[PDB]
């Protein structure tokens, strides 16, 4: 049924979980979660537990950790959740790295590599579904302050003919809060987060951080 | 120009280097180097000395160890080879690891992987080619024997219609050979033979090693 | 010199401050405890007060190689000829001998670091008058006891011969001490680097999950 | 007994037959070297043909933590007490004082060794009839010198009060080794599945790419 983007103002404070129990009532199980095999197993664990249904990708994008791989599977094989694993189109990838390497994302900045492995793969994704949800969160970004919302329109796959909603129940979530629910129901949890990672992405562009160093220094330090 | 089948009769005992030139000499810069990122980088080696401008293409299945990506990168910069590096068709493999996860092959043995993500996309490539060759040996199996013929018509790809020559350079050339020319001429080589590792495939896929233990031990020991 | 008069002054003051209490009252004989993990900020900060810092650490014979690593790296560095200590072979053997090479995780770390850590420690603090170390009241989940800046050394020294500990780092938190290491792009132990904030021997140090206190990481399963 | 007439009439039995030789004569006063690597092989078959087989082994203190933990589980597994001896402090600090603690690098093996292994061997040899080693012709590119599946221990012992050496592995490959390994599935060092073939401390060790000679592995920089 129809709503206003004032759910949006709604949801600000309420939990994640009440939050994803409203993404649920208005899009039921045509909501979509958006699964890195990162410490955004929380969101599967949540929306699982509301949902026994919930559907759920993750993009593979040819350069995960052998560590990453292993976990998605295992969230996999724990939920009884058939994830959906995306990977990059042959005729957009091949070129790429047929002229530049393995590695160009170093000299030319993560932006090509990503759009094609990751961007484009999900836009095809998300084409068809009204609504999904990502477990980005607020303090896992540089500190320029707190940008992210507990629901908006997708301004980037989003269009005024066909309009996407994205809701971030983990928005207003801290990463000790992140680490202390998945500690304390002993949710399992990527391999790499015992060998010094707190963000996770793909093996080439990700590196452990150190103590006390933000985790967003762990992703594409060279930039 | 024409040539017979017994020309895989001349070349049996000619160094690897002498087949190359064979190869080269009927099938010029349209025969095809197959780079796997391991050890075959001398088959790599040989080739480009004698042709600066040979062709060469790897497999990449979505799912090698980092450091062979590293290493294919190596291979391309070092030599300076525009390598074409293949993926899988997502339309082909998205479906299986959906119902199946991204570990099948532990359970249903490795073929059905391999099939969609390394030999699919190898037919696909063979399709406009002539001829190719890859860095197979002899010893390089369990013992059953000498299988590997230095010339052959491809019993996989090669039809009637359209047949496909395939040449395997390296096939009477002994590990300590391998190993003796990579060290000797200082050819770089994946990191893995580092670490205990001899024949290199896939990372879920691929162990190291005991000493003296079998290289064809390494793979697929579950089977 | 008055060990409560400084005791109390130094307090508050910043850990240059209090190294410089020290040399100023001890010089060229107090002597600076390296671990090989984060104190090293404490050897730097002592080197720059006195190039001629002795320094002292503990070799367990039971150390990730990467703080044997770490350990020279310092040594080089600064030019600092590191006393590195070692077991008693006659007290460490026997204990090897009869409860094996892990014992300490079916008895607690207690008799090994015993044997291992605290004898040969004992003998060098001995026949010393003063020294320092980087403990800081932010490595344990601040419990009954806190670290003084300054006081007597009740382990290791007699009523009648006292000998007198600073800790300057004391006051210092976790998050300065590395921005302190990371600004002067110190050197730094390699296990810091896969997970690791304490640094303990290998067998009986972890790396610690993001977020999880630091000191989770030494005889956890104590 | 008689050293040149058994010393001939083992020369060429098995490992197993001259571990019997040896235990025969000497009894639980025959002490085989353990280092943690393939000579597992030689505690396996002496333990078989003697429970109360003594066992001793160095701890340089700067060995592999892999090492440390298949010492000790070759110690739970057959249930025996192995002597890990250690280095003396006496000798071995002051030579890490003054040339720290990676010296061998660049004045080779010798003198860190002599101190971590050779000194601390002596001892322990002092005050015995015979030993044992995993030595083995197959270890070395077959140099000018070999293996003696017997011999006096020249280097320990003085003329008058002599000391004897087996080598019950001197002939076995490392190819047997391995398959006598894998065949009764004994348990090895780790660094085996790593790349490692030969196998010292730490510092001094390194695994070796595929058909490279093993002992290529030992103070590569020497
Ligand atoms: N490759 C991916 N596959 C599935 N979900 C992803 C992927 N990358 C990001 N996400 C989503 O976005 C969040 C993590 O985003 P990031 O990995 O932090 O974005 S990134 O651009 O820096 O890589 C998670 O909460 C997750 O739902
Ligand atoms: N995925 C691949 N991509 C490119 N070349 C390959 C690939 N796999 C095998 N080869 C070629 O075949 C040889 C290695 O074959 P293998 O990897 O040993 O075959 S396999 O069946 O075990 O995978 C090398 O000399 C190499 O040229
Ligand atoms: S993170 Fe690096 S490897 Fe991954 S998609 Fe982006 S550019 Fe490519
Ligand atoms: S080696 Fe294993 S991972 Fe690679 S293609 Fe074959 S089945 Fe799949
Ligand atoms: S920390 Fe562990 S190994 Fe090190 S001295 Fe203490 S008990 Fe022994
Ligand atoms: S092998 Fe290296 S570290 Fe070990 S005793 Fe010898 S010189 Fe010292």
């Amino acid at each position: 049924p129809f709503d206003l983007p004032a759910l949006a103002s709604s949801l600000a404070d309420k939990s994640p979980q009440d939050i994803l129990k409203a993404a649920f009532e208005h899009f039921g199980d045509e909501l979509w979660i958006s699964f890195s095999g990162a410490e955004d197993v929380v969101l599967v664990d949540m929306a699982w537990k509301l949902n026994r249904n919930v559907k759920v990708f993750s993009l593979d994008t040819g350069r995960l950790h052998p560590e990453t791989y292993r976990f998605i599977d295992q969230v996999r094989e724990h939920y009884g959740i058939a994830i959906d694993v995306l990977s990059p189109d042959p005729r957009l990838l091949e070129p790429l790295v047929k002229e530049k390497g393995l590695f160009s994302f170093y000299r030319d900045g993560h932006g090509e590599c990503c759009g094609i492995r990751k961007i484009e793969p999900l836009k095809r994704k998300l084409a068809g579904v009204r609504a999904w949800a990502t477990g980005q969160r607020r303090d896992q970004s540089p500190g320029t302050r707190s940008q992210v919302a507990v629901l908006e329109i997708d301004g980037a796959f989003s269009t005024p003919e066909k309009p996407l909603y994205k809701f971030n129940p983990l928005s207003s979530m801290t990463s000790e809060e992140v680490w202390g629910y998945i500690r304390m129901l002993e949710l399992p949890y990527n391999s790499l987060h015992e060998r010094g990672y707190i963000s996770i992405g793909c093996e080439p562009c990700t590196r452990p951080v150190l103590p006390n160093q933000h985790e967003r220094e762990g992703r594409w330090w060279w930039e």
